[PDB]
Protein backbone atom coordinates (compact mmCIF):
# COMPACT_ATOMS: atom_id res chain seq x y z
CA UNK A 1 0.00 0.00 0.00
CA UNK A 2 2.87 2.18 1.00
CA UNK A 3 5.10 1.76 -2.61
CA UNK A 4 1.72 2.21 -4.55
CA UNK A 5 0.22 5.54 -2.51
CA UNK A 6 3.93 7.31 -2.66
CA UNK A 7 4.00 6.68 -6.83
CA UNK A 8 0.78 8.64 -6.51
CA UNK A 9 1.71 11.36 -4.05
CA UNK A 10 4.78 11.62 -6.64
CA UNK A 11 2.13 11.92 -9.47
CA UNK A 12 0.79 14.67 -7.78
CA UNK A 13 2.82 16.64 -6.59
CA UNK A 14 5.75 15.87 -9.98
CA UNK A 15 3.06 17.02 -12.27
CA UNK A 16 2.23 20.45 -10.74
CA UNK A 17 2.82 22.91 -13.43
CA UNK A 18 2.52 27.51 -12.93
CA UNK A 19 -0.62 28.22 -14.59
CA UNK A 20 -1.02 31.23 -17.05
CA UNK A 21 -3.98 32.53 -14.69
CA UNK A 22 -1.72 33.30 -11.97
CA UNK A 23 -3.61 30.97 -9.50
CA UNK A 24 -6.79 32.55 -9.99
CA UNK A 25 -8.81 29.75 -10.24
CA UNK A 26 -7.04 27.15 -8.18
CA UNK A 27 -4.55 29.18 -5.80
CA UNK A 28 -1.18 29.79 -5.69
CA UNK A 29 1.14 27.08 -4.56
CA UNK A 30 4.11 25.09 -5.87
CA UNK A 31 3.11 21.98 -4.16
CA UNK A 32 0.32 20.33 -2.07
CA UNK A 33 0.20 18.91 1.84
CA UNK A 34 -1.03 15.36 0.86
CA UNK A 35 -3.23 14.44 3.77
CA UNK A 36 -5.00 11.09 2.45
CA UNK A 37 -4.81 8.64 -0.42
CA UNK A 38 -7.59 6.13 -0.17
CA UNK A 39 -8.52 3.56 -2.94
CA UNK A 40 -11.65 3.16 -4.65
CA UNK A 41 -12.99 0.16 -4.71
CA UNK A 42 -16.39 -0.23 -6.23
CA UNK A 43 -16.73 -3.90 -7.77
CA UNK A 44 -19.86 -2.60 -9.70
CA UNK A 45 -17.85 0.38 -11.44
CA UNK A 46 -15.16 -1.64 -12.01
CA UNK A 47 -16.78 -3.81 -14.03
CA UNK A 48 -18.83 -1.32 -16.49
CA UNK A 49 -15.20 0.15 -16.92
CA UNK A 50 -13.39 -3.02 -17.67
CA UNK A 51 -16.03 -4.48 -19.71
CA UNK A 52 -15.55 -1.18 -21.80
CA UNK A 53 -12.11 -1.32 -21.72
CA UNK A 54 -12.23 -5.26 -23.21
CA UNK A 55 -14.94 -3.37 -26.16
CA UNK A 56 -12.36 -0.31 -26.87
CA UNK A 57 -9.50 -2.47 -26.84
CA UNK A 58 -10.91 -5.03 -30.01
CA UNK A 59 -11.59 -1.81 -31.24
CA UNK A 60 -8.32 -0.01 -31.50
CA UNK A 61 -6.00 -3.26 -32.34
CA UNK A 62 -5.98 -5.22 -28.97
CA UNK A 63 -4.86 -1.89 -27.16
CA UNK A 64 -7.08 -0.15 -24.81
CA UNK A 65 -4.76 3.02 -24.84
CA UNK A 66 -5.21 3.52 -20.81
CA UNK A 67 -3.69 6.10 -18.86
CA UNK A 68 -3.94 7.26 -15.14
CA UNK A 69 -4.90 10.88 -15.24
CA UNK A 70 -6.46 13.58 -12.53
CA UNK A 71 -10.05 14.50 -12.34
CA UNK A 72 -11.21 17.36 -10.50
CA UNK A 73 -14.95 18.45 -9.25
CA UNK A 74 -17.23 19.09 -6.67
CA UNK A 75 -18.85 16.12 -7.00
CA UNK A 76 -16.05 13.52 -6.39
CA UNK A 77 -18.35 11.99 -3.82
CA UNK A 78 -21.15 11.27 -6.59
CA UNK A 79 -18.25 10.09 -8.54
CA UNK A 80 -17.01 7.16 -6.27
CA UNK A 81 -20.41 5.55 -5.32
CA UNK A 82 -22.20 6.53 -9.02
CA UNK A 83 -19.13 6.96 -11.74
CA UNK A 84 -18.53 9.18 -14.01
CA UNK A 85 -21.68 10.42 -16.13
CA UNK A 86 -21.55 11.99 -19.51
CA UNK A 87 -25.86 13.12 -18.68
CA UNK A 88 -23.92 15.70 -16.25
CA UNK A 89 -21.91 16.89 -19.24
CA UNK A 90 -21.79 21.26 -24.37
CA UNK A 91 -19.98 24.68 -23.73
CA UNK A 92 -16.48 23.11 -22.73
CA UNK A 93 -14.01 23.48 -25.36
CA UNK A 94 -13.84 19.94 -26.68
CA UNK A 95 -18.12 19.75 -25.73
CA UNK A 96 -19.67 17.52 -23.65
CA UNK A 97 -17.15 15.26 -22.25
CA UNK A 98 -15.50 14.25 -19.26
CA UNK A 99 -12.61 16.17 -18.62
CA UNK A 100 -8.73 15.08 -17.39
CA UNK A 101 -5.33 16.29 -16.96
CA UNK A 102 -2.11 14.58 -16.87
CA UNK A 103 -0.73 17.81 -14.47
CA UNK A 104 -2.34 17.53 -11.25
CA UNK A 105 -2.58 21.76 -10.72
CA UNK A 106 -4.99 21.70 -14.29
CA UNK A 107 -7.47 19.19 -12.52
CA UNK A 108 -6.76 21.22 -8.94
CA UNK A 109 -8.20 24.36 -10.81
CA UNK A 110 -11.72 22.99 -11.12
CA UNK A 111 -11.91 21.45 -7.28
CA UNK A 112 -14.36 24.50 -6.05
CA UNK A 113 -15.93 24.64 -10.21
CA UNK A 114 -15.46 25.93 -13.38
CA UNK A 115 -12.44 28.49 -13.01
CA UNK A 116 -12.55 27.49 -9.30
CA UNK A 117 -15.92 28.85 -8.73
CA UNK A 118 -16.26 30.90 -5.46
CA UNK A 119 -13.56 28.67 -3.81
CA UNK A 120 -14.33 26.86 -0.73
CA UNK A 121 -17.75 26.78 1.37
CA UNK A 122 -16.53 27.80 4.35
CA UNK A 123 -14.13 30.63 3.29
CA UNK A 124 -15.54 31.50 0.13
CA UNK A 125 -12.04 31.50 -1.33
CA UNK A 126 -10.22 29.69 -4.49
CA UNK A 127 -6.92 29.89 -3.09
CA UNK A 128 -7.80 28.69 0.80
CA UNK A 129 -4.69 26.87 2.15
CA UNK A 130 -7.27 25.94 5.53
CA UNK A 131 -9.72 23.58 3.29
CA UNK A 132 -9.16 20.64 2.63
CA UNK A 133 -9.41 19.54 -1.33
CA UNK A 134 -10.30 16.40 -2.65
CA UNK A 135 -8.83 15.21 -7.03
CA UNK A 136 -9.21 12.24 -8.12
CA UNK A 137 -6.48 9.84 -9.66
CA UNK A 138 -8.60 7.88 -12.32
CA UNK A 139 -7.91 5.22 -14.91
CA UNK A 140 -9.30 6.45 -18.52
CA UNK A 141 -9.60 4.32 -21.22
CA UNK A 142 -8.89 6.48 -24.07
CA UNK A 143 -8.82 3.62 -27.05
CA UNK A 144 -8.09 5.59 -30.45
CA UNK A 145 -8.05 9.31 -29.67
CA UNK A 146 -8.52 12.21 -31.66
CA UNK A 147 -5.47 14.49 -31.57
CA UNK A 148 -7.12 18.28 -31.37
CA UNK A 149 -5.87 21.54 -31.37
CA UNK A 150 -8.33 24.35 -30.77
CA UNK A 151 -11.62 24.30 -29.95
CA UNK A 152 -14.34 21.75 -30.79
CA UNK A 153 -17.69 21.41 -29.47
CA UNK A 154 -18.10 17.67 -29.70
CA UNK A 155 -21.52 15.61 -28.46
CA UNK A 156 -19.32 12.52 -28.64
CA UNK A 157 -15.99 11.18 -29.64
CA UNK A 158 -15.74 11.63 -33.68
CA UNK A 159 -15.81 8.87 -35.80
CA UNK A 160 -13.95 5.61 -35.71
CA UNK A 161 -12.66 7.08 -32.37
CA UNK A 162 -12.92 6.47 -28.17
CA UNK A 163 -11.76 10.25 -26.77
CA UNK A 164 -9.96 13.05 -27.86
CA UNK A 165 -6.92 14.57 -26.65
CA UNK A 166 -6.16 18.32 -26.72
CA UNK A 167 -2.54 18.74 -27.54
CA UNK A 168 -0.82 22.04 -26.16
CA UNK A 169 -0.90 25.63 -29.26
CA UNK A 170 0.69 28.72 -28.86
CA UNK A 171 -3.09 30.35 -29.87
CA UNK A 172 -4.82 27.61 -27.38
CA UNK A 173 -4.01 24.79 -24.90
CA UNK A 174 -1.19 25.94 -22.40
CA UNK A 175 -1.45 22.27 -20.92
CA UNK A 176 -2.92 18.70 -22.29
CA UNK A 177 -6.07 17.59 -22.03
CA UNK A 178 -8.17 13.89 -22.37
CA UNK A 179 -11.60 13.42 -23.02
CA UNK A 180 -14.51 11.16 -22.91
CA UNK A 181 -17.86 11.38 -24.12
CA UNK A 182 -18.68 7.54 -21.97
CA UNK A 183 -18.83 7.84 -18.31
CA UNK A 184 -17.66 4.11 -18.72
CA UNK A 185 -14.29 4.43 -19.35
CA UNK A 186 -13.17 5.91 -16.27
CA UNK A 187 -12.56 4.63 -13.22
CA UNK A 188 -12.03 6.82 -9.89
CA UNK A 189 -9.13 4.95 -9.03
CA UNK A 190 -7.58 6.67 -6.13
CA UNK A 191 -9.38 9.52 -3.95
CA UNK A 192 -6.63 12.00 -2.95
CA UNK A 193 -7.25 14.43 0.38
CA UNK A 194 -5.14 17.61 0.04
CA UNK A 195 -4.12 21.39 0.95
CA UNK A 196 -2.34 23.39 -1.70
CA UNK A 197 0.66 24.57 0.15
CA UNK A 198 1.42 28.88 0.77
CA UNK A 199 4.81 29.23 -1.48
O1 LIG B 1 -10.08 17.71 -13.97
C1 LIG B 1 -10.96 18.38 -14.73
N1 LIG B 1 -12.18 18.58 -14.23
C2 LIG B 1 -13.09 19.33 -15.02
C3 LIG B 1 -12.73 19.98 -16.19
C4 LIG B 1 -11.38 19.84 -16.69
C5 LIG B 1 -10.93 20.47 -17.93
O2 LIG B 1 -11.88 21.23 -18.58
C6 LIG B 1 -9.65 20.25 -18.45
C7 LIG B 1 -8.75 19.32 -17.71
C8 LIG B 1 -9.11 18.76 -16.48
C9 LIG B 1 -10.43 19.00 -15.96
ZN1 LIG C 1 -11.53 27.51 3.15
Amino acid sequence: DDKEFQSVEEEMQSTVREHRDGGHAGGIFNRYNILKIQKVCNKKLWERYTHRRKEVSEENHNHANERMLFHGSPFVNAIIHKGFDERHAIGGMFGAGIYFAENSSKSNQYVYGIGGGTGCPVHKDRSCYICHRQLLFCRVTLGKSFLQFSAMKMAHSPPGHHSVTGRPSVNGLALAEYVIYRGEQAYPEYLITYQIMRP
